[PDB]
């Protein structure tokens, strides 16, 4: 058995990881996990899987959840509970924003293994996180769509010799208007996503291109690349979800319908990969594949993140950060949709960096702009 | 370091190993080397290489590469010496036909890798060069955009877990061709296409599809498949050189140039893979890639190698010696496009049919279906 703990059980990737893990009572158990705000589904969850421990994120929820489950922990405290309980064998981090880094921080002290869907712990603290990996023993395992692909076309290959890596992305949303067109989206044509969802956060940086600029950051201390390394095009149909090319002018690419249980379920079971029993990807249904050049003027959000990376120390922790804060009030219907772009340059113009945050300050910093004020 | 051994030297894969070797004095070296024919190519790579031990088709030859070093040899002998000559490290085996067959399973004995450039051997002895390999010790590389694929996709993986794979195609000069139009071409309007490069006898194969149907037996036994997995997919840019899924449903994949010095080279390295400098793909130029289901129909040559391989045994062998006569002919006027497609046909049917041939049967049923009468 391996003993799963789930971190954002209630998300999109968290309820696939349910599945995955009730596709295989043999191999698997759900022994913590963690929601916010679905208490229904907490009651579903624990009258099922028999967890151990389950944190909510407020505490007026606890005596909701207090009849069918005894351990029950609450709020910052609740999720390093969650993510260090010592029958843990590995974590799920499917959170979102960087409310993840400090509890992996703290399961990696714990010497346990890192299954990585929360994308901003890397964002932010890409190379903390990293260098505390490497010094506990414990191996950080992709678990995103883009990066579980670059990951196994290195199986059997030296990471010294990638030449590059080009991320594949679909374009959102608003792929087919100009910045033009933009001055008149509606949040609701916003949520409307393409090729997959994924809960709303991750379609509008979708949309923004975020999400992009926030994976090229992750791949950068995931595969240990540099700028150059880092190459991005734009993929309509999303089958292709990314490929490497090597010193000699070979070129790996992975493939697959838009569906997270597989790179979820291999992280689950690495280095052996056991069956997946759901529909193949049928390139003859398909038909044709597309593959457009990146435009970083339609997309500067794009740009933002290669600067952020290229600036380094905080100002990572900055664009997203911000992003976190733009993307609630544009849902909230507080801002127009191109405002998320005019609100991050500002607010990076304006970051005094430094070099080599530690842990207090990137928590720091993040504080600042998530309660500053936008006016 | 690494001293390689090219048997098909005068060959046109041969000549791209030895740019590859040109290009990398740091790890290559070509210690021994085969040519018939050619004799003038002889003295320009000996002169630069100058390696150890020669091999010429014809004894008579023996006495104009006296004079530019000592160790010569020729004939049947004389290409086993060099695939067994100890200073190799890994050979590879560029001449095409049942000539290569021999010299491959005599390195493999002397215990040496090999790099198969030879389509024939692995159609024709399958098993027979397997079974040995494993029973000396050594693997079997694949110069080949189409193995070299699936090899590279395997890498770092176990075996065991695939579920399908898939091999890519172009469909020939007649793609957007149905057979009836094609009662309609001649021998020049099936040469125009890209493989027109040393293409003359494998462009034929391309359009009939008898390159692929020969590629997919070969995958059966280099990479231990059952005939279920192995499937094939038509995709016209041949950007894509081929698919293997596992059981999971995770798909890989190896996208290329048309480039067949990249194979040859990764071929050299194997497990490393270091620096050819070539343009590399942009994907963002060729816009997109292409895929259709294959139309068994519309190909019978390619379900005649599925056949071959559901029977086993000889029939393989009646494939690669027949469909050579008729292409052959094709190209000589005596014999009409749609033929190549009935003169296998009843060969086939025909055929008797050895359960497990050794090397000797498979040479002779390989003789008599070349030389006999049509
Ligand atoms: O893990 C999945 N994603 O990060 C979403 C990929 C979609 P896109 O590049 O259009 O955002
Ligand atoms: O061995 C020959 N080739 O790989 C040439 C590829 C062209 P085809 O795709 O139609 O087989």
């Amino acid at each position: 058995m391996k003993n799963i703990a789930i971190l954002g059980a209630s998300g999109s990737i968290g309820q696939q990881a349910i599945d995955v893990i009730a596709r295989h009572p043999e191999s698997f158990n759900l022994i913590s996990f963690t929601v916010g705000k679905n208490i229904e589904f907490a009651i579903e969850v624990i009258e099922k899987f028999k967890p151990e421990i389950v944190s909510v994120q407020d505490e007026a929820d606890v005596e909701r959840l207090k009849p069918y489950h005894s351990n029950i922990v609450s709020g910052r405290q609740g999720l390093i509970d969650v993510s260090t309980y010592e029958k843990n064998d590995l974590v799920l981090n499917a959170l979102l924003g960087s409310v993840g880094l400090e509890p992996t921080m703290k399961a990696i002290e714990a010497g346990k293994n890192i299954a990585l869907a929360n994308k901003e712990t890397l964002v932010v603290a890409g190379k903390l996180v990293m260098t505390h990996a490497k010094r506990y023993g414990v191996d950080i395992l992709p678990v995103d769509s883009e990066h579980a692909a670059i990951f196994q076309c290195l199986n059997g290959e030296d990471m010294h010799k990638i030449k590059n890596v080009t991320i594949t992305a679909s374009g959102g949303s608003f792929r087919e208007l100009t910045r033009e067109q933009l001055e008149h989206v509606t949040v609701g044509d916003a949520l409307n996503h393409p090729n997959w969802s994924m809960g709303n956060k991750i379609t509008i940086d979708s949309a923004t291109m975020m999400n992009k600029g926030f994976e090229v950051i992750e791949a950068k201390w995931l595969f240990d690349l540099k700028i150059d390394q880092i190459k991005t095009i734009l993929h309509k149909e999303s089958i292709i979800h990314s490929l490497v090319e090597f010193v000699d002018t070979s070129v790996m690419a992975q493939l697959g319908t838009p569906d997270m249980r597989m790179p979820i379920q291999y992280a689950f079971t690495y280095p052996e990969r056991i069956e997946h029993r759901a529909p193949s990807l049928d390139l003859v249904q398909v038909a044709q594949l597309h593959f457009q050049e990146m435009d970083l003027d339609r997309y500067r959000c794009l740009k933002f993140a290669y600067d952020a990376l290229r600036i380094g120390g905080s100002m990572p922790v900055v664009l997203n950060a911000v992003n976190e804060v733009a993307v609630a009030k544009f849902l909230n219907h507080e801002i127009t949709f191109l405002e998320i772009e005019h609100m991050i340059e500002r607010e990076m113009s304006a970051h005094e960096v430094i070099p080599d945050p530690s842990l207090e300050e990137i928590l720091e910093i993040d504080h600042y702009y998530k309660t500053k004020s936008y006016e």
